[PDB]
């Protein structure tokens, strides 16, 4: 099983003609992100066969040089933003390792799909491009992943999240669930919570090599 099937399948059970149309218009009329070749980055990076771990984001960030393409991934010379630090200080007490390079690309190489739930964002206004589609078709992409994979770890931070549980089979499937580790509610269940080493024991009891969390 492969994306292009998935998103074929998709596809043809939505009708996405309005939202491709309003993309397009948005691309060439306004401040778009992330880069339209990154749109997809996520996905590029973690082949279906490869994934471990999917981690649920929110739409992408909406600043210069940030978003491209993954949850909660900045690139280098861009604003680094406080959740993805908390998300580094607590990989640092968890795991052990203190992370230096600002983007996500090595978990996504490790298999862990980096799957904001909503995929473009307009530059500077979050949430921008909410109720367009794309809830739609990664509420499609997370029952895909949860339907034809068995053995994946799903990290779901904050409520929001949480609420995607209904589209995952926990008799096949792993789920950590936690606060999210935004400033305003990391102090309350986020930091201790261990996401990273509990998906690396969760993997390891089912015969999946763990993720490497860590710089490469």
């Amino acid at each position: 099983m492969e994306w292009s099937q998935i998103f074929h399948d998709i596809t043809t059970k939505h009708d996405f003609k309005a939202m491709h149309d309003f993309l397009e218009k948005e691309y060439s009329t306004a401040i778009v992100y992330p880069d339209r070749e990154n749109i997809y980055q996520a996905f590029d990076l973690t082949p279906f066969e490869n994934i471990k771990v999917v981690i649920l984001g929110q739409d992408p960030y909406h600043g210069p040089n940030q978003a491209h393409g993954l949850a909660f991934s900045v690139q280098p010379n861009a604003k680094f933003p406080p959740s993805l630090r908390n998300m580094y200080k607590e990989l640092a007490d968890d795991i052990g390792c203190v992370r230096q390079t600002p983007h996500l690309q090595d978990w996504a190489r490790e298999g862990v799909l980096l799957l904001n739930t909503v995929l473009t964002v307009r530059q500077g206004e979050a949430n921008s491009h909410r109720d367009i589609g794309w809830e739609t078709f990664t509420d499609e992409i997370i029952k895909a992943v949860s339907d034809y994979k068995e053995h994946v770890v799903f990290i779901l931070w904050g409520k929001p999240a949480q609420q995607k549980i209904k589209l995952i089979d926990t008799s096949k499937h792993c789920i950590i669930k936690s606060v999210h580790p935004s400033p305003l509610s990391a102090y309350r269940g986020f930091f201790g919570s261990k996401p990273y080493s509990k998906a690396n024991t969760y993997l390891e009891s089912v015969g999946k090599s763990p993720i490497n969390w860590c710089e490469s």
